[PDB]
C-alpha cells in the first residue's frame, strides 16, 4: 500500500524545509549574538544536511551561507587547523569567494575585512608566527607595511582599528540581514508563526 | 518590530514538528532495515532534541521511543560500555520499563525477548564472561538453567532459538508499526506528502 519512493520524496521535501528553517534560525542567532543557540542550530543543520545527497543551486547556497557563518563564529577560536591546515577566517574567505552570489561593494568590503582580521585575530591571541603564516597564505608596498605591523607586534596600529573585528562583524551582520529577510517567509517558519499568533 | 519571544516560540513549535517527523522516519528505517538511513535520522533527531529544553508528556514518549530503537539497533555492536557500563540491550530494557506506556502482552513479550537476547548477543560474539555479567545484572530453577547454558557455551540451546534475535526484532517491529501509524499523520509528513502527490 505504501510507496517507498514517494515516502522518500516526502522526506526529501521535509529535509529541504528543515534546512531553510535552520538557516534562518542560524542567521538570527548570529545577528543576536546568541552563541549557544547558534552552536545548537549549527549542529542541527549539519545533521539535517547529512540526510541530503542531492542539492539544488538554492540549497547549495543555503549550506554555504551556514558554513561561512560557522567559520566566522569560530574566528577567534585545533583539529580544524590539523584537518584543513588553515584558520577559521581563512576557511570563511574560501567559502565567501566561491558562494554563487554577486561581487558587489558589500562583498568586497566583507572580503577585505576578513583578509585583515584573519591576521589580526592571531596577533590578538599572541601567535605572531601564525599571523605571518596567515599573511603568507593570503598575500607590493601595502603587503610590506602589513608584514612590518605583524613583525613589530603593532596589534593596535590605526589600520587594524579601521579594519577591525567589530567592523567585520557589522558588515557580515548587514549581509545576514538580507539572507534573513529572504528566508523569513519559508514554509516552516511561516506555518510555525501562524500557530503562535493563533494562540492569542 | 520583531518579538524575540514570539520568534523563539515559533522555533519551539517547528522543533516539535521536526521531532515528530524524525521519529516517524526513524521508525520506518528500523522497520525497513535501512541501517544507514536509521543512523542519519538518529543523528538528526538527537541534534533537534538538543534544541529543546522543555518537553511535554507526548514529546518525552517520542524521544524515549527513539532512544529505545537506537539501543535495539546497536544490540549486536565500547564507549557506551564505559559511559553506561552496561550493554545496549540492557540499556534498551531500562528505557522499555520506564516509557509511559501500557504493560500489555506485547510489552511483556518484548521485555522477555530483550532480557534473553541481552545474554545471547554476548555468546554470539564469543564473550561468555560478559554473558554471565549481563545475566547477573538482569537476574530460581530457570535462572540456574540459563546460567548453565551460558556456562556450557550452549548458544544454540532450543531456549535461545525460541527467544531468538529474529523473534525479538519481529516483536519490536510489531510495536513500531503502532507508533508508525500513530505519527503517520503528523504536520510535517502530512504537508510533505501533499507536495509530492501534487506533482502528479
Ligand atoms: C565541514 C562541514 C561544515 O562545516 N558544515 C557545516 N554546516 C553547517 C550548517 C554549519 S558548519
Ligand atoms: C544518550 C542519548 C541518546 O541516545 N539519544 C538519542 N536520541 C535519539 C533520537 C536516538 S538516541
Amino acid at each position: 500500500e505504501e510507496d517507498a519512493g514517494l515516502v522518500a520524496e516526502a522526506e526529501a521535501v521535509a529535509a529541504g524545509w528543515m534546512l531553510d528553517f535552520l538557516c534562518l534560525s542560524l542567521c538570527r542567532a548570529f545577528r543576536d549574538g546568541r552563541s549557544e543557540d547558534f552552536r545548537r542550530t549549527r549542529n542541527s543543520a549539519e545533521a539535517i544536511i547529512h540526510g541530503l545527497s542531492s542539492l539544488t543551486a538554492c540549497q547549495l547556497r543555503t549550506i554555504y551561507i551556514c558554513q561561512f557563518l560557522t567559520r566566522i563564529a569560530a574566528g577567534k577560536t585545533a583539529q580544524f587547523e590539523n584537518d584543513e591546515r588553515i584558520t577559521p577566517l581563512e576557511s570563511a574567505l574560501m567559502i565567501w569567494g566561491s558562494i554563487e552570489k554577486e561581487h558587489d561593494k558589500l562583498h568586497e568590503e566583507i572580503q577585505n575585512l576578513i583578509k585583515i582580521q584573519a591576521i589580526a585575530v592571531c596577533m590578538e591571541n599572541g601567535n605572531f608566527k601564525e599571523a605571518e603564516e596567515v599573511f603568507e597564505r593570503i598575500f607590493m608596498p601595502f603587503k610590506s607595511k602589513l608584514l612590518m605591523i605583524i613583525s613589530q607586534k603593532d596589534t593596535f596600529h590605526s589600520f587594524f582599528q579601521h579594519f577591525s573585528y567589530n567592523h567585520m562583524m557589522e558588515k557580515i551582520k548587514s549581509y545576514v540581514n538580507y539572507v534573513l529577510s529572504e528566508k523569513s517567509s519559508t514554509f516552516l517558519m511561516k506555518a510555525a508563526a501562524k500557530v503562535v499568533e493563533s494562540k492569542r
